[PDB]
């Protein structure tokens, strides 16, 4: 499917970081032209400590962030989110777990990990019709329902295109999760992406509780 395909792409992506992990004697799996969109930022003094925190040739999270206050997380993630900076992860498939994500490298605590994306829904009607079809055509169903900004929205991840990545695949643990959520409002638009709550170590699998109920 396009399993196979984001498979490959994540693949790439941190064989891309190789150098800068060996570098920096990172623990990594085994087995010319450059730019920052301006709305990316806020003021021109913010662009000091995202060039430390983040490096712009690799795009990796050079600098831990567990530190910084929330003003500068916030800074980071909708750096993150904007520029399409992730942690590295990786797909395996298995007899036994299925499909599974992974760290490729250490993910810190409180790194972005990755964005939820799929199409945003913002009338729910839409959803729960959607949510019918899918389950009518015993079709999966990849959905993400949440409330941000006083309002109700879905994001459906359904369709298997690449451009969603492989956040869609996390699987679900309500007594091990090491990742969590949260949203920023972008241009008017809720962008839901994950954090993690720890130190994730390399080969270790992402997971993440979808059972919380409360407001993001």
């Amino acid at each position: 499917d396009i399993f196979y395909e984001l498979s490959q792409k994540l693949i790439q992506d941190l064989y891309s970081k190789i150098p800068y992990f060996e570098r920096n004697g990172i623990e990594y799996f085994t087995d010319t032209r450059r730019s920052s969109k301006r709305v990316s930022f806020g003021a021109n003094s913010e662009i000091s400590i995202i060039e430390a925190t983040i490096d712009m040739n690799y795009k990796v999270i050079h600098l831990p962030i567990y530190n910084y206050s929330e003003k500068w997380k916030k800074i980071i993630y909708k750096y993150c989110i904007l520029n399409e900076i992730h942690s590295c992860t990786l797909i395996k498939k298995d007899a036994f777990k299925g499909r599974c994500v992974i760290a490729g490298s250490l993910i810190r605590k409180d790194d972005f990990v990755l964005e939820y994306k799929g199409n945003l829904i913002t009338q729910l009607n839409e959803a729960k019709e959607l949510e019918e079809k899918y389950a009518l055509s015993n079709r999966g169903c990849y959905m993400y329902y949440f409330k941000a900004n006083d309002k109700n929205y879905c994001i459906d991840a359904t369709e298997e295109c690449l451009e969603f990545g492989p956040g869609r695949l996390i699987n679900h643990s309500r007594k091990n999760p090491n990742i969590i959520t949260k949203v920023l409002m972008i241009e008017n638009t809720p962008r839901l992406f994950f954090v993690s709550k720890r130190d994730i170590i390399c080969g270790e699998e992402l997971l993440f509780d979808y059972g919380d109920n409360n407001p993001i």
